[PDB]
Formats: C-alpha cells, structure tokens, sequence
C-alpha cells in the first residue's frame, strides 16, 4: 500500500545519492554493461549460423561477410571471442553494482541503529532487547539479496526473453513468437504453483528437525537422572521416533522437488522440439536454409539456462520482502516524550529541587507514586528511606525524565522541566547506578567514558582521588587490561569504585546515588563513604540507601511509605517524636 | 589413515545392509538409472547431427536408418523424447537413492547417540553439554551432503567426461582426446587454486560480520548507561567502523568470485573454439567429417554444464569431511569403568554396608576422601554431617559407582562392589537428588518414570501415599498437564514430593537422601519428614542432611571433618562425651 510505496521511494533515495557523481557513473556503467552483455549473447548464435551455412554452401554472397572474415575459421574465432566478451561484460556489471549495493546497505543499517537509540526506554523495557539485533541483521541480508537479485537476474532475463521473442518474430514467421510466449508462460505458472506447494513441505521438515534437536539436548543435559535408573531402555526409542519423523519429511520434500524438475524439463523439451520441427518444415519447403535450425536451437538453449532457478529466487525474494518489511517497520516509531520547540536552556545558579504532588502509575492497575512533595534546599544532602513498595527506585527516573509525570510539576533551580531541552538536564545530572556495567574494553577507556575529550592527567587524578590507582597498579599491565566478560574479573566494590570515578570525572551539579546492597568489610565501607562525602562536598545531593546505617550522614531524612510521605527531618528529632522512622530502626538495628 | 579406512568401511557396511534385499535392489536400480541417463544424454546430440545432415543433403546414400524414422520430423521428435527420457531417469535415480541415504543417516545418528549416552560421568563433566548435540547435528548434515554429492554429481560427471572422450578420439581424429583432456585438466586445477584463495577470503570475511553483530548486541543491551551521558556519540562512530570493515571484506570476496568465473569462462570458450576450428578444417578438407560440427558443439556444451559448480562442491566436500571426522571421533571412546566377564548378579539378604579405608581424589592436587571406614548394620538409619569441605556429596556417587575407588574396599551385604554385575546394584539402589529436574511432559509420565511397565493403580496409590494426590488434584487438569519449562511452575516442596513419590514407586532395597537446602514452613517440613520415615521404615538408609536439626531422627550418627572420621554414635552419647557434635550444636543451634 502507501507504506510499500514509501519504502520503495526511501530505498531509491538511499540508492541514488544525487549529491555525488561517482555512484551515478557506476549505475550508468552497470546498465551499459548489462545491455552490451545481452546483445553479445544474442549475437553469438547468429555467428554460428553464418559459419555453418557458409560451410554447407562451400561443399555466401553478402556485403558484410567475405570482407571482415576471409574464411569460416575467422567466424568461429569470432564466435569464441564474442562468448568471452559477454562473460567479461557480466563480470564488470556485477562487480560495479555490488560495490554500491554494499554502500547503501551500510548507510541504511547505521541510520536504523542510530534512530533506535533515540527512542525512549519504555520501548526497550517492553521486549527482550536481544531480538532487535536479529531483526537488524535479517533486514540487512534481505536488502542485500533483494537488490542483488532484482539487478542481476530478474531484469537481464526479461531483456533476454524480449530480444529472443523480437528476433524470432522478425526474420521468421509469427508462429515462433506464439510458441515462445506460450512456453514461457506455462513454465512460469507451473514453477510458481509447485513452489507454493513445496513451501509447506519444507516448513514441516524444519519444525521436525528442530524438535528432534531439542529433545536430544534435553536428554543429554539430564544425564544423572537417566543413569539413576531405567538405563537407556526408553530414551533411545523416543529419539528414534523423532528421527523417523524427520526422515519422512525429508523424503517427501525430495520427491516433490524431483517431480517439479521433471515437469519443467518436459515443458521446455516439448517447446524446443516443436520449434525445431516447424523450422524443418520451413527448410523442406524451400523458403528457408540450413542453419536457421541451428540458430533456433542455440538461441532457445541460451534462453533456457537463466530460467532454471525460478522457484528458488521466487521463494527467497518473498522471504526477503517480508524481512525488509519488518526491518523498515522498526523505523518510523514515535517517541512518547519529546522536547518543545520553545524550550529554554537550563541555568544552574544553585540547585533547588522542589516536588509538588506528583502522580504516576507504570501500569494503571497499581499506583506507586501518590503526591510526593519533598523540597531539597541548595547545597543540602537529603535521604529517602522506606520499603520495597515505597517506590524509591523511580525518583531518579523522574528527575532524569525517563518517564513523564502524569500530573504535577517539578521546579529544578526554580524552573520547570517540561519546557526545557532534555540535553541540558541530562548534562547537568550525574548518577551512580546500583550495578554498573563495565564495557568489554580497557580500564582507561572505561574511566574516560565519563567525559569524552578529556586529558589523561584528568582521569589519572580522578582515579587517584577515588583511591583506585593503587588497585590499578596491581594489575599485570598499568592502566590497560581487558576487563569484564572474556577478560579480567573486577570486584563489585571495585566496579562501583569505577562508577564513582566516572561520575566524579563528569563533575555535575546534582548527583543521585542508590547504595547497592553488597557484602563489604568495614574498612572499604568507610573508604567509599568518605569518597561519596567528598563527591557531594559542594553539590545538591539526593541519596537512597538500602542500608539505613549509612543514611544518618545526610543533613535531612524523608521517609516514604506506600508511595506517600510520612515524616521528614533529621534522625535525632525523629527519635524525639518517635515517628515511623523510629519503628524502622526497631526492626533494623534492634 | 587407518581411521579413514575404518570410517569408510563402516559407512559402506551401513550403506549395504546385506540382510535385507530391499536396499540392494534400490542401489542396483540407482546405478542402472545413472548409466541409462548418461547414455541417453550423450546420445541426444547424435540424433540432431543425423537430422541436420539429412536435411542438408535433401536440399542418395542410405545408412539404413530410413526404416525407424521415415522423415526428419521423426528424428527431431526423437530429440525431445530422448531429452525427456534422460531427465526422467535422472529424477528416478535421485529419489531412489535419497531413500536409502535418509535411512542410513538416521541409523548412524541413533547409534552414535546411544553410545555417547553410555560413557562415564567424568567425560560428561569435562565437555560442555550442547556442544555434543551441535557436533551430532553438524556431522549428520555432513553425512547427508557427502553421500548425496558423491552419488549424484562426482561419479556421473566422471562417467560423462569419460564417455564424451570415448565418443571422441574415435569416429574423428586423435587430437580431440588431447583437447578434451588438457582443457578439463587446466579447468580443474585453476578452479581448485582460485577456490582455495576465495575460501581464505571468505573465512576472513565472516569474522567481521560476527564482530559487528556482537558489538550491536553489547551496545543495545547496555542502554541505560549510554543514555545517562554521551548518547548517540562514540557508539555510532564505532558501529560505522565495524560496518566499514565488513563492507570491505564483502567487496573483496565478490571481486574474487567474479575473477574466478571469468577465468573459467575464458578457458572453456577457447577450448570450444579450438575444437570447432579444427572440425571446420576437417570438413573443408573433404574428409568423412560432414555436417557434424553441430554434434561437436552440442557435445562439448553438454559437458560444460555439470562443471559449473566445482568450487562450491569442493569446498563443501572438504567441510563435510572434517565434520564427519569429528563425529566419528566422538565414537570409539573408551569408558574408564567396565564390568568384568566373571561378574555375578547381586543377591540381597538384608543390606550391610561396610567401608574399608577408601582413598579418593578427583584431582591429584587435592584429596577429599581419606580412609573412611564406617559400617552400617541391617535395617538401621545412619546420618553423615560435616562442613562443605567434609566431602559428604561423594559417598552416594561411590556407592552408586559413578567413579571408582583409588584404593579401598566396599562390602555390601557381605559382597564386593567391583566384581559383580553393575546392573544389579543400579537396580537395587534408590536415590533422592537435591534438585530433581521435571521433564517437559505430563505429570503422570514423570511420576511413572520411577518404574516402567507399572500399572496405573500402583502409580495412583504411590502418589496418594506420598501426600501429593491432594495437591495434584488442584491443577486445572487432573493427572495431565504441562510441567516444568514451557509450562506451569511447580513448588520446590511439590518438586521434592514428586521425587519422593518417584523413588517410592521404584521401591529399592537401599535408599540415599541429601536433604536439599530450601526455605520451608514447619508443617510441610514435618510432612516430608514423616514421608521420609515411611519410605525408610524397613530399609537400610544413608542420610546426609544440611540442616542438623533433622539428623538425630536417625539411629546412629557419624561426623566427618576434612574427609576423615571423627566420632560416631547417637547424639546423646555425643553430648555425654562432648565431641565435635557438641561444637556443631553450639555454633549451629546456639
Ligand atoms: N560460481 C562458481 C560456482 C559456485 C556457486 O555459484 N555456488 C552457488 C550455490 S547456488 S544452490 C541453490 C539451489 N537452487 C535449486 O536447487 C533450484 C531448484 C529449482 N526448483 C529448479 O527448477 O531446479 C538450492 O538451494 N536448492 C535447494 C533444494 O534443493 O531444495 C552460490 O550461490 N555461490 C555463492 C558464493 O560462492 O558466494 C563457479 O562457477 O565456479
């Protein structure tokens, strides 16, 4: 429909590149070489016919011949050289177009990928995020196959059949056009019908094979239980049954393919025999001459070869079309959150976080935020404490605008968040994840990831302040090693130290931490507490802690219960008033 | 070498199956149809030559072929009928042989699986499961492809070229044999060389695409940290770099394939043109060569077609040979533990387990079994307690003879383990694993797995006694549902109850348990303890328990420390003597 037209137009735009001339030149060369190859391929049997007729008459009063070629040996040499020229033209065409095909594939894949990171995370959380690369790869392969086929096989064969039909309609009677048209029409319709029939058999084969492999894996993995009793009496029988089903499916597929091939051969053989016998009648009558039989045979045989893979190319074209449709469906996906055009840049004159009756529900069945109204002063450290249902994990998401607030407003530095560019707030906010992930690269790059275009002395002094430099010096190579998976293993405390180094390199105005739960010694806990205190020395900070013992360090404490505020203030006055926070101590510290 | 001869002989033995004639007849039919198809294919151009010669002479010498065909139209009809007959013979041959190929592949796969499922447990630990299934599938595909190719393409093309070179070098000059020999020799050597060079290029190509896909996965899965800062920055550039590498490799591969194709085309074109020119010289000289130029052209062209996939078939044959070698390497693997020829079935008269200074070490650098010599009376309950390093998890393996004792003696009912039939002890021992795995089948099958060929009422009463009938009555469907993966989840207590019901159905003479650690309420704990007591009411038992609160239920208790015995006897005398068991209670029960 309209979507298909849009996809075709987009593909044409990504194939033309009007800005540069090299690709236009290459496309022109491709079409030129295609036409030249087809013309030479048609002209070869004419040379063979001329040679045969001349030899037959010897044992030809023409202007062109007897001057360019002195003897029939020259004509046969020209036959060979014309075949070679046709092959060389096909060579050049396929290489020249393949280059541009690869270029456009690369451009399309990069565009889709870069758009994929632009979309919000509610999209990513919906699915498994591992099949997206599968779709990308499948669509790239589909683009490659469809372009290569549509430019190398479908068009050249149409040109070939057009030339054959035209050159037989002329120079002969009109019956040859009827013969070739009917033959190719019946051939095409038969091939399409049998392919549509065989697809079901192939799909039946694949599922049975996959089931047999899955049963084999399940049987092998559970070795000890199978060896505990009933040793091998039962499992081999069921594996044999699955193998028998696979065998039956394969046999049926092979039989159907054989039938298809036999039908195609019959159709083309009867077409060729009818053409040659009619030519023989013509020669016997006296209107024609020997050699036209040879020319007709050779020309029909030349036409035969490209039409031998019609079923395979049709099936693969259908599959590639479906895959291309899916990949382009990944695009043109809207974003729930967007930035207004009239937005104002964010100014940082001293962070003043203010919340005013924020309501939110990730799923409408359950509401997890109920009118939170906490206010963070300038240069003060606040803490959020509660249970799992207190909804503590979403506060940083809201402050970073991962999920837009259903109702209510936020004053950051006396400014609303909705009508400012998200880039400024994303650049002015630093975060410490619960479980930081280390990239499959060197340590220095991971430390530098906090802020690109940074000098080496900066990251060196940041690591020194984080007190990780001494730990780095113990590795086999200084400030360089494969870390993460498929490499050196780094401790969780060291991992969160790396995360602290990143957020210190970024040097933001507001920091948010989460204090991930881990089994840590007292000395390391004190060291990381000192590091965090140094990080939040002169910045507005909002902390959430799983372990309350670390939460007394903040100036002010707010307790959240079931998505609603209960009490606020320092811990000592919470003892004095014996509020909910006191009961939180009662079952925590005892 | 010798292994290659062995695998070829084994494959031939599987392919023949002299016992049943239904496969000998099929093989004979396959060879007959192959020979007939090749004969007809070579004979096709001769009819065209005869028709063309007769037609040219018409516009007379009698070769005594006027009786079969009255007019040249009959010969031209015979041309097509011979082509159709050749195609029919080919497809009959391919179907008839594919049947036997699909039989032998299944037989080989089942045999290899059954043998692989019989090796020792040490081999299964060493190799990563799933790799075995991958090797099995790859080798099966290798068998299928190598048999199909070696019977459908390599042999028929050799016959075709031999018979073409036999039709030539007779009825013509001797130079035709030289041409059709050296041309095909040069063709083969050139194709092999360029095929090796291209396969090196392709092996270089694949890795770049794999790396690009892996990087896409890694970049996408770690979305939140990328969105925290420097979003859509360095990642897009790196992905561009990887796609650029892949594009360069693909372009190089395409160019290499193009060059190979052009070389093959030019070689065959020059061979064909030389043969044509020599035949033209012959016909002009006035020799017996008259109008048979078309015969030579058609015969060489027929020979050309099968030789257009030599590189692909060679590369795939090499790969399939490697995979076949891998599969047949999985076979002929010795088992560490074997049963002696003088072994006898074990007779039970009341289990008496006796240990005599058993020494064992899984890896020689660390010894975990050091001379344990406990003796279990008839119809008594013995408990083993200790720490993680005590080695409590291997006594059941030794008594079940998963491994073998390095130096020691095991006396069961006054009989030695080593020189008795192992099937008897496998059948006379029942075990309760820590984490039993429920098969992805119906619940009734999983319960019946304990003892095959068992009546449904026995299974029903066994489930009822295990106090599971009430629980299993509460699923939406009774006695039939999908359980385990891809099905409804089953509780850990329910899973343990299923295992207990299974081992109750087995009804052995000696039972061993492990008391897997799991959170559980008091009522269900008492219920499963009562069930275990009922199971071990009148049988010798070897209990090991993570929770020591359940250990005094047994009659006698033996404590193990660092793979050595410390004290033995009931708990009251352990308290009286104030042995290690007192410390176990003090730092365990407090
Ligand atoms: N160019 C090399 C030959 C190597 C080559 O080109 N190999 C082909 C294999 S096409 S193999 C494709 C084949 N097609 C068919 O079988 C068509 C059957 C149809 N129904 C009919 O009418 O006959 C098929 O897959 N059938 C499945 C089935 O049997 O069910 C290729 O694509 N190479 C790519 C590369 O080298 O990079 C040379 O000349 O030396």
């Amino acid at each position: 429909a309209m979507a298909d037209m849009k996809i075709l137009r987009t593909l044409a735009g990504y194939l033309w590149m009007r800005d540069n001339p090299e690709f236009r030149f290459r496309v022109i060369a491709a079409l030129g070489f295609l036409v030249g190859a087809k013309v030479l391929n048609v002209q070869v049997p004419f040379l063979f016919k001329l040679a045969v007729d001349w030899l037959a008459s010897a044992t030809a009063t023409n202007p062109t011949l007897l001057t360019v070629f002195a003897t029939p040996a020259a004509v046969l040499i020209g036959y060979g050289i014309a075949r070679t020229g046709s092959s060389a033209f096909n060579e050049l065409r396929t290489a020249v177009f393949s280059k541009v095909a690869l270029r456009t594939i690369r451009s399309v894949s990069r565009k889709v990928f870069s758009h994929l990171h632009d979309l919000d995370l509610r999209y990513h959380l919906s699915r498994e995020t591992g099949g997206l690369n599968r779709i990308i790869d499948r669509g790239s392969r589909a683009i490659n196959f469809i372009l290569s086929a549509m430019v190398f096989n479908v068009v050249p064969t149409i040109l070939e059949i057009s030339m054959v039909s035209g050159i037989l309609a002329y120079k002969f009677g009109a019956a040859f056009a009827w013969i070739t048209s009917l033959s190719v029409g019946s051939y095409i319709v038969f091939t399409l019908a049998v392919t549509q029939w065989r697809t079901k058999f192939r799909k039946a084969m694949n599922k049975a094979d996959n089931d047999a492999s899955t049963r084999a894996i399940d049987s092998l993995i559970n070795y000890e239980t199978v060896k505990y009793f009933n040793n091998e009496g039962y499992e081999a029988e069921k594996y044999d049954q699955f193998l028998k089903k696979y065998e039956d499916a394969a046999l049926q597929t092979q039989r159907s393919l054989a039938f298809l091939n036999f039908g195609q051969s019959i159709i083309f053989s009867t077409a060729l025999s009818t053409a040659m016998v009619l030519c023989s009648q013509g020669i016997m009558n006296g209107q024609m001459t020997v050699g036209d039989l040879v020319m007709v045979n050779g020309l029909l045989f030349q036409l035969s070869l490209p039409l031998n893979f019609l079923g395979s190319v049709y099936r693969e074209t259908i599959q590639s079309l479906v895959d291309m449709k899916s990949m382009f469906q990944l695009l043109e996906e809207k974003s729930d959150i967007t930035n207004t055009s009239d937005a104002k840049p964010l100014v940082l004159k001293g962070g003043n976080i203010e919340f005013e009756n924020v309501h939110f529900s990730y799923l409408p069945e359950r509401k997890i935020l109920d009118g939170i109204s906490f206010v963070v002063p300038a240069g003060k450290s606040v803490a959020i404490v509660g249970t799992s249902g207190s909804g503590k994990s979403t506060i940083l998401r809201m402050l970073f605008r991962f999920f837009d607030t259903d109702s209510g407003n936020i004053r950051i530095d006396g400014q609303d968040i909705k009508e400012v560019r998200l880039d400024s707030l994303r650049s002015s906010i630093g975060v410490v994840p619960q479980d930081t992930v280390l990239f499959n690269d060197t340590i220095f790059h991971n430390i530098h990831y906090g802020r690109l275009s940074a000098t080496e002395e900066e990251v060196y002094e940041a690591a020194r302040r984080a007190a990780i430099h001494e730990t780095i010096s113990n590795f086999p190579d200084k400030y360089s090693t494969i870390v993460g998976e498929r490499g050196l293993k780094l401790s969780g405390g060291e991992k969160q130290r790396v995360a602290l180094a990143r957020t210190f390199l970024k040097s933001p105005a507001i920091l948010l931490c989460d204090e991930a739960t881990s089994a840590l010694d007292s000395t390391t806990e004190a060291e990381i507490l000192n590091a965090l205190k140094a990080l939040a020395s002169n910045r507005t900070s909002i902390f959430i802690a799983h372990r309350l013992t670390t939460a007394m360090q903040c100036d002010e404490i707010v307790v959240l219960e079931n998505g609603k505020v209960v009490e606020q203030g320092p811990h000592d006055e919470l003892l004095g008033k014996s509020g909910r926070y006191a009961q939180l101590w009662t079952q925590q510290n005892s």
